[PDB]
């Protein structure tokens, strides 16, 4: 079937999903290909095509380095791109219930990947189950990553920074001018994302240019106040100049540096992004969002303190073991192929890798705060402490803090704590409930019963799916009789809802004792 | 009928059956006027036009060269000898195209080695049909003049200017530019690859401005221009020209009468005297090779490299594990191919005299000292392997590593490999190991042919190297697949990472033989 968009018509596909049908448009272009003289610039709006575009296959994924630490391993390769890499990559995808709705709420997914990786066409981001089961329209877009998306020379329209954020913004504009032709409501659109996708979503809360382009926001395992999320203009200029040296592109002038960089083979940009930082860590974001004076008119924390942001409802959460995924990408003694029992010395060496610039006194204080063992017998105490150090500092504690400050402006906020470990998880049991492994429950993958999930995992996925869709439609993540009511998160009581197969409780002040260190003592070492 | 219209006339080819498919082969296409008579020792003259159909259906003549007859009937030495007739009329190229015809194929151009004194593009180990068949690339190779007929030099004299063999290669590259679209090839996707003096040739095309528009990317197997054997100083070349004139009764008062005299000599009278132009030579002597001619090379190549004056593109470089052992059975005391060549410390010292004729007694002692820190004192094999490694490190491995460092410092992606697999069909004894030149049959896919008695592990290894080489040419990155494959990382002068190639495990490693090479880069030049 065909739909006419404001720049031409596109042809879709019929998908048979759970005894019904979902109509899919995969690979709609939404911007001019950022090639040649457009490399490093903001995305240019598309002009009309006379033929009919066939949105029938997923499009090219944006240029990016590939995780090849574990050749053959599903737990790492499931995140790698599954279409061809190319600078020609500004495409989005649209999934629509059948029969065609007339004012369906739209959910727009922004993937993560540390701003360096990612693509909207991963299996775990398949929006067909969401459209089928809750009658929402699901949209996802490819946006530029690494230096091709976030190389910054502040002030210069040739390489201004945040280009990948503007990609996302141009996709949200596309939805405003086209989703009605598909049966969707441009006045009921909810952004959701994970990790850098979540951080991206929260930056759309701040940027005035994005204010009118969506309604509500969902932030899975990420926010802009996380330590990895924003590069200083200082650091970004140091890194741009380092990439210039590593590629042979050091000039005396900004515009000649980018003229030279625009002539490099993409793989000569890609394969040098790793060296622009002298002391990276497994959480390094070589090229990420900056204070560009355009997307971010100021520095996000001031915008958040002063209350200069879109006022709306938010849904925010974290997983139980955010930290463990990064331990096997650098920390000594850790492996996916053994139980990774480490000593206090190895723990001290892992703190070095994750906190390279921290004084010996500060690293001792991290150690001390995380070693008040409730059972000082357990060999795996140190292995768990290091994962909790990384997870609390990089994900959990910033998410709580963001929700506190955002709520204190008269906004309904809801917070969740995801504790279910997937029965299919390819990684070892010690990594627990990992970063990224709630996504397949949010997208409804366990509802497919020919897939080796458990029954409880189907029941859990179905409620998360329902609650997310309800928050999109109504602004409150409610479910149907025998269902826990989700209370608002408020600064004083700090109530959050737990998610797991056993019992979903309501709790207060998540990990408050851990996070007191990262907010109130660590900033002073 | 199989007919392509080239800018000099029409050519007719032949169909080949490879792995249940077809490869169109044009063998023996001329690319230059035959360098006969008054054209002896001059740069190649561009071709005119013929009206017939040229039949490009057999390999052409090999250029004149002495043959290696050290081991009559020995496949090991004789597989390198020319397999077509010898003649001064030898400037022909071959083209292998995948069937069905491609529309914009990437082109790989092979430049053979052979000490700049031997070699031919028609050898069985250089057969491009497998690569065309399996990776859908066009494969071109050319014959270029070797020995004094290719590299005799009186610098600045157009009658014998130097580097003619290199201009031959260049003229063939110009042919690919002008003509290869007609065959289905993309002139804008051209990768040069070559081995030994073919690899030193490839690296010189990166330095030579006249070559810069004739290719895209470069692959260097077991050689580069900074190797000690690869380039003669301008006046050492001019001196050898006059010794050859003297050895043939062509000494004259002016250079052009010398050349006029040499031009009337029989090719064999010239070949017969090429060995004698060097006072003392090693098994790695290049009597007549590249020199600084003021045309193809406008300075000593080490200067141009250091100053960043070379083509900025991606390179793939590597070496074999036992580069040196081949040269020990060609002059060193105690070494035979027919016994296990256990030698003594005194035989080792005589070995060094053979390969380092002009080095002081202290210099030869320091080389010995650096290479005798045994892990096990006996190990009867210690001194035998030390000598092979001395020869291998100084002539191939350490210069390839140094060229890759320096080249990569100017901002392009480089990729280094260490080839460690001994061919199961290698006719040479086991003590010689992974020899010089014995990765070539794996680069061209000869193990993919199952009727040929390779192991199946060698088919998987050759299949992988073929894929990485072709992907490098197409994409500038020698990747195999995205999943289930060791990533080949860029070679950077800090970490200096390389990929090992063998049947057991391809590993990412660092600082290949740095403890050895530090001697040759930082102590031996002070000796
Ligand atoms: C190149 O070869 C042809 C002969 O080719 C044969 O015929 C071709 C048409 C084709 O079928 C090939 O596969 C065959 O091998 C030479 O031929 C001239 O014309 C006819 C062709 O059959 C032949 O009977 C004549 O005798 C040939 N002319 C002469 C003067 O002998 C052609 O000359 C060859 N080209 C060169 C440069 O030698
Ligand atoms: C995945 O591919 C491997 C190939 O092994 C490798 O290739 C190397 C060059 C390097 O890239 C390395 O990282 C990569 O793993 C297949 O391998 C092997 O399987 C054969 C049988 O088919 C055995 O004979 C080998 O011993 C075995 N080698 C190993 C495991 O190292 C493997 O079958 C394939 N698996 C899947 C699921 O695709
Ligand atoms: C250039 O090379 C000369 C080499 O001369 C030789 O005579 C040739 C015919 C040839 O057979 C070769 O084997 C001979 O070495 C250098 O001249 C040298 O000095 C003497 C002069 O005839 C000669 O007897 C020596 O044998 C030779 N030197 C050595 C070490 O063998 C000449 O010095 C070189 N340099 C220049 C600038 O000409
Ligand atoms: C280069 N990075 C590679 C990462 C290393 C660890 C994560 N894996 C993915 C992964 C594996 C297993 C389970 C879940 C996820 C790959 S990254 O570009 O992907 C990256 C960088 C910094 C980030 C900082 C904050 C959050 C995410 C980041 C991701
Ligand atoms: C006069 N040379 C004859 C050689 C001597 C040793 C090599 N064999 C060939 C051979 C045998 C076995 C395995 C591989 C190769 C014959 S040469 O002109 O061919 C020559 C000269 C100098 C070179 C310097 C660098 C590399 C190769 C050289 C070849
Ligand atoms: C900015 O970039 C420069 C360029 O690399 C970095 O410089 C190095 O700093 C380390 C100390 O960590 C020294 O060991 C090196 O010798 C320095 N190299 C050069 C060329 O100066 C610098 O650290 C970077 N700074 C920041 C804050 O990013
Ligand atoms: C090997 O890696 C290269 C990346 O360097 C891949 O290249 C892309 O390849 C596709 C062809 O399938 C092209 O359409 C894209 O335009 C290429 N883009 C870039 C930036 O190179 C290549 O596909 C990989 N091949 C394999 C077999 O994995
Ligand atoms: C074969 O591929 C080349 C690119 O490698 C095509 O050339 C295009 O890109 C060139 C970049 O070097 C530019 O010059 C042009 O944009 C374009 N060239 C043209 C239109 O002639 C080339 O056309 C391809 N030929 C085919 C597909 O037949
Ligand atoms: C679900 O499981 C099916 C059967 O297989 C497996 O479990 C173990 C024993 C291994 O053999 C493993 O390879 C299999 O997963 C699979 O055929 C099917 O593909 C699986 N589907 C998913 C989505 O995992
Ligand atoms: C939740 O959805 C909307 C928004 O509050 C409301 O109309 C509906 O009755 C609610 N249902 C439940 C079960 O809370
Ligand atoms: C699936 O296919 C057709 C193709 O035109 C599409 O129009 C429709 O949504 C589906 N067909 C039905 C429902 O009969
Ligand atoms: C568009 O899609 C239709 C679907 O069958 C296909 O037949 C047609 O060839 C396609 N054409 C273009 C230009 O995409
Ligand atoms: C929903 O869609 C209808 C479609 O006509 C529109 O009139 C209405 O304003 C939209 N807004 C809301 C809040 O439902
Ligand atoms: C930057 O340098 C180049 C070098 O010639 C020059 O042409 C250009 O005008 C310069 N631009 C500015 C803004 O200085
Ligand atoms: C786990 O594996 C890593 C890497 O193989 C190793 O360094 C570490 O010591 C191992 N630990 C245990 C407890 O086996
Ligand atoms: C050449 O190959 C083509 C394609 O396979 C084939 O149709 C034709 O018969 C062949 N011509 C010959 C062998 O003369
Ligand atoms: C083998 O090589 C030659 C044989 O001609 C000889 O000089 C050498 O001593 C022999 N070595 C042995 C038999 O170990
Ligand atoms: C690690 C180093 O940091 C510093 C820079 O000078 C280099 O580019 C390199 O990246």
């Amino acid at each position: 079937i065909i739909i006419a968009t404001k720049n031409g018509k596109v042809r879709g596909m019929n998908l048979t999903v759970f005894g019904g049908t979902v109509t899919a448009f995969l690979g709609i272009p939404y911007a001019q290909p950022p090639l040649g003289r457009l490399r490093f610039k903001k995305p240019q709006s598309l002009t009309k095509w006379s033929d009919i575009w066939n949105a029938t296959k997923y499009a090219n994924s944006c240029c990016q380095n590939i995780d090849q630490s574990f050749p053959g391993f599903h737990g790492s390769e499931m995140w790698n791109p599954n279409t061809d890499l190319s600078e020609d990559c500004l495409y989005l995808n649209v999934w629509i219930p059948a029969p065609k709705p007339k004012n369906a709420t739209v959910l727009i997914w922004i993937y993560g990947g540390g701003f360096q990786t990612g693509t909207s066409s991963l299996h775990v981001y398949d929006g067909k189950f969401l459209a089928r089961v809750e009658r929402v329209i699901v949209v996802s877009m490819n946006y530029r990553v690494g230096a091709l998306g976030f190389l910054a020379l502040p002030g210069n329209p040739e390489a201004p920074g945040n280009m990948g954020l503007f990609d996302q913004q141009l996709a949200l504009q596309w939805v405003q001018k086209n989703i009605a032709a598909f049966g969707g409501n441009p006045k009921s659109v909810t952004l959701f994302g994970e990790s850098a996708g979540a951080a991206s979503v929260s930056l759309h809360l701040l940027s005035p240019g994005s204010h009118s382009l969506f309604t509500r926001a969902i932030l899975q395992s990420g926010s802009f106040n996380a330590p990895w999320a924003v590069t200083s203009l200082y650091e970004a200029r140091n890194r741009t100049l380092n990439l210039a040296k590593l590629t042979g592109c050091s000039r005396e002038n900004e515009t000649e540096i980018i003229k030279c960089l625009r002539n490099k083979d993409p793989q000569e940009i890609l394969l040098n992004e790793a060296f622009v930082v002298p002391y990276g860590t497994p959480l390094s974001v070589n090229f990420g969002p900056t204070v560009d004076g355009d997307f971010l008119t100021d520095m996000p924390d001031i915008l958040l303190e002063l209350g200069q942001f879109k006022k709306t409802q938010i849904l925010v959460g974290v997983n139980k073991d955010e930290g463990t995924a990064f331990l096997v990408y650098g920390a000594p003694g850790f492996s996916k192929d053994n139980n990774s029992i480490i000593t206090r010395k190895e723990f001290q060496e892992g703190l070095k890798i994750f906190f390279p610039g921290v004084s010996e006194f500060g690293k001792e204080s991290i150690l001390f705060h995380y070693t008040d063992w409730v059972d000082d017998q357990r060999p795996e105490n140190y292995r768990e402490a290091l994962g909790d150090v990384v997870g609390d500092y990089n994900f959990i504690c910033p998410a709580l803090e963001f929700t506190k400050k955002f709520s204190e402006w008269g906004n309904n906020a809801f917070f969740y704590y995801f504790e279910h470990r997937s029965s299919k998880l390819p990684w070892p049991e010690w990594m627990g409930v990992m970063h990224g492994y709630e996504i397949e429950f949010v997208f409804g993958l366990p509802l497919e019963r020919r897939d080796n999930y458990t029954k409880a995992e189907e029941i859990l996925s179905r409620s998360i799916v329902k609650r997310w869709a309800n928050f999109a439609k109504y602004g409150n993540p409610n479910e149907t009789n025998n269902s826990t009511s989700w209370p608002v998160f408020k600064s004083t009581e700090q109530k959050y809802l737990t998610l797991n197969t056993e019992s979903t409780r309501i709790m207060t002040k998540l990990r408050a004792q851990q996070c007191r260190f990262w907010t109130s003592f660590f900033p002073k070492v």
